[PDB]
């Protein structure tokens, strides 16, 4: 009955395997919780949904990180301006455009598995989970394969900034990474304005809504939002979700014998892993919210992992169950800002997992999860490393 002594802006909290016990106390005793520094956080599924449904009170226009200002990106915007920006960028994310990527994503999955399959061991994080989303989003943005690692480095630097209160040295690194991304992207824009192709910048250049188009400034900001979504999130559901399949081998075995269970497995991997641990909302007025007094101008976190483990919604939430129905998890949020990339992320998860199951059918963890660390970060986090072993096989291509 004593509250957990926690700092919800500290990345070390999210790397602890005790975070879920802290969330459990919040949900049972103070659903809109204030941490040791007074930062407010919605911990229950009900409170998160209710805040998501009230964007005029719980605004994104102060920025979605604690103690960082808004950027001119759709995720830091409110309607009506947000709705126009999202409609413009949606040209890249129509259901048909995303579903048509299936063969190309599958090819990348097979190339990555081909690189390890003869060895009998790999680091699942380094060799499969991190590179696959990077290659997909890189290919959309025109990145040469041998330059993916450079983009991944810029992205890891940007997410480090989003995930902490950086030193001056890490602030400078962040500004350098943006400057390099800006240069590359404005070069792509200029090339595609002169010679359109069918890549993401081409589709976004030509997108038009209510007589409006995206400016070059907006194209840089929106493709940067997409890059980071495309290379810093899905990786952690691939690793951590596969980790749960290997820890609970009855679950691995169900999927291997029935491919039609894969869609529900991907949803359970998303629920469990919740790579995005929080998004902030700024209060536009003083308000009494699920029992807690909130003040105009402060930021409240939405705790999506906590909501995904709320017993009021998910029976036995600490049981990983690929068959779980319903599974209305909040890994992608809810409402006006619901992840634009959700279909792409689900497709990448599906195509890689189906190939892991079939091509590495006896996959096992080298050492159990108790020695596998999570990355300290207050925004997006998952496994650092996941050594796995399997019976070798020959490549496909
Ligand atoms: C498992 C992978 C991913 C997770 C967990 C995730 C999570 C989220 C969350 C939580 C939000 C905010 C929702 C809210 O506050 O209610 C969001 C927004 C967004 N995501 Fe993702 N994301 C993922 C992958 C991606 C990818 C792959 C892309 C693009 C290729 C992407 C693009 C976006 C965009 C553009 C927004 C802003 C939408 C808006 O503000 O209207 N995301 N995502
Ligand atoms: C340091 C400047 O900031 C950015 O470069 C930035 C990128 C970015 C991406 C997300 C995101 C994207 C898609 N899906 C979930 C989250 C959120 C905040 C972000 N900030
Ligand atoms: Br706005
Ligand atoms: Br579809
Ligand atoms: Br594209
Ligand atoms: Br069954």
């Amino acid at each position: 009955t004593e509250a957990p002594d926690v700092d919800l802006a500290d990345g070390n909290f999210y790397a602890s395997r005790e975070a879920r016990a802290a969330y459990r106390w919040m949900r049972a005793n103070q659903p809109v919780f204030r941490d040791r520094n007074g930062l407010a956080a919605a911990s229950t599924y009900q409170a998160v949904i209710d805040a998501e449904r009230q964007p005029e009170l719980f605004s994104n226009a102060g920025g979605i990180r604690p103690d960082q200002p808004a950027l001119p990106m759709m995720i830091d915007m409110d309607d009506p301006a947000h709705l126009l920006r999202r409609k413009l960028v949606n040209a890249g994310f129509t259901r048909k455009r995303v579903k048509d990527k299936e063969a190309s994503i599958a090819a990348l999955c097979d190339t990555l598995i081909d690189a390890v399959c003869e060895r009998g061991e790999c680091d699942f994080v380094r060799d499969l989970a991190a590179p696959l989303p990077m290659a997909v989003i890189g290919d959309m943005l025109g990145v040469r394969p041998e330059q993916r690692d450079m983009f991944l480095r810029w992205s890891d630097d940007l997410v480090t900034f989003l995930s902490s209160h950086v030193s001056q040295e890490d602030f400078q690194i962040t500004m350098d990474a943006f400057a390099a991304y800006n240069d590359f992207t404005r070069a792509t824009i200029a090339a595609r304005r002169a010679d359109p192709t069918d890549d993401l910048v081409s589709v976004l250049v030509s997108s038009e809504v209510d007589g409006e188009r995206l400016s070059d400034d907006e194209l840089v900001m929106e493709t940067l939002l997409i890059l980071i979504g495309g290379d810093e999130t899905t990786r952690h559901t691939l690793s951590g979700g596969t980790e749960q399949l290997l820890r609970n081998r009855d679950q691995w075995d169900l999927l291997q014998r029935d491919p039609s269970l894969l869609p529900g497995a991907i949803e359970e991997m998303l629920r469990w892993t919740a790579p995005v641990k929080n998004m902030c909302r700024v209060l536009t007025a003083d308000t009494e919210f699920h029992g807690t007094a909130l003040c105009a101008g402060e930021k409240m976190m939405l705790l999506f992992e906590s909501a995904n483990f709320d017993e009021a919604v998910f029976c036995e939430p600490e049981k990983f169950d690929v068959q779980r129905n319903p599974n209305s998890h909040l890994a992608f949020g809810f409402g006006t800002h619901f992840c634009l990339g959700n279909q792409l992320a689900r497709l990448e998860l599906s195509l890689m997992t189906e190939r892991v199951l079939r091509r590495l059918p006896d996959l096992r963890l080298v050492a159990d999860d108790s020695v596998l660390p999570l990355r300290p970060a207050n925004f997006v986090s998952g496994l650092e490393s996941m050594p796995v072993v399997f019976t070798p096989s020959p490549p496909l291509g």
